[PDB]
């Protein structure tokens, strides 16, 4: 098995799906984690970017992205899985076309925009499927509608199609304890049944481990419970007991 997972930033992939690559390791796939937006940020920086910056317990013109690579790197290190970081911005580093920052919220843009950057991000993912060669591909359902998640999705959605590779959505954590869950996806695609894993203790305290690797991350994601809520929503999923995490496969509609 040869297993690429596709994570919009740096800790989606653990935090969502961590027990999962922690389990498909143990049992001795290959296992990838792609990271889309990990693309080298300098200064200057946007005010928005700088107030990130000190959320993230960093100087607000520290080089925040060296930073969460060295966690990434540790974090996918401790479930024995490889990484690779991508070369896109994240949100808080890109400008639009007429020089205003992308985000500031995000402000108002063409359509264009979204669509080029779903573009270069499909042909990235599609090279790296020729590279890896991926019996299966997950990546985020983009619940909680963050706009790199959705490219991220998006992009993973078009270039499996085009290389007919399976592909499944995990349920975005911590996300999805704040939102209903449905998503919109493209035309001509539709998620099938859910399938709610059940992992033995020991790759849910890897994944709880891998996750406390992104220390930059865990002021944000506490608000000072992310784990107890993490077992709560797991708790909800499998009301007999047992950790797990939710995915579905992504199929073509009928019709289409
Ligand atoms: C960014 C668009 C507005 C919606 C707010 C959603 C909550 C923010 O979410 C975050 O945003 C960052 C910047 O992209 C990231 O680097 C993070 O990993 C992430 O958790
Ligand atoms: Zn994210």
């Amino acid at each position: 098995t040869r297993l690429l997972a596709i994570s919009p930033h740096l800790d989606d992939a653990v935090l969502s799906f961590g027990a999962g690559l922690a389990q498909a390791a143990q049992d001795g796939a290959n296992v990838l984690v792609y990271t889309v937006f990990a693309g080298a940020a300098q200064p200057p920086y946007s005010p928005a970017a700088q107030r990130m910056h000190t959320i993230w317990g960093l100087a607000p013109d520290d080089d925040a992205v060296l930073y969460r690579r060295k966690e990434d790197i540790a974090a996918l290190d401790h479930l024995r899985v490889a990484h690779r970081h991508g070369r896109f911005l994240d949100s808080i580093y890109r400008k639009l076309p007429d020089g205003r920052w992308l985000t500031a919220a995000v402000n108002d843009h063409s359509p264009d925009s979204d669509h080029d950057l779903v573009g270069e991000v499909a042909d990235d993912i599609r090279s790296i499927i020729d590279e890896f060669d991926p019996t299966l591909v997950v990546t985020c359902a983009a619940i909680g509608e963050h706009p790199d998640h959705e490219a991220t999705r998006d992009a993973a959605l078009f270039a499996t199609h085009e290389k007919n590779v399976p592909v499944r959505l995990w349920e975005d954590l911590p996300y999805a304890v704040f939102k209903s869950g449905a998503v919109e996806l493209p035309q001509g695609f539709r998620l099938g049944s859910a399938d709610v894993s059940s992992v033995k203790p020991e790759m849910r305290s890897q994944k709880f481990q891998a996750v406390e690797r992104y220390s930059s991350q865990m002021v944000l994601l506490n608000g000072n419970n992310l784990f107890d809520r993490l077992d709560e929503h797991a708790r909800q999923n499998a009301p007999h007991g047992g950790y797990g995490e939710t995915t579905w496969p992504v199929v073509r509609s009928d019709d289409s």
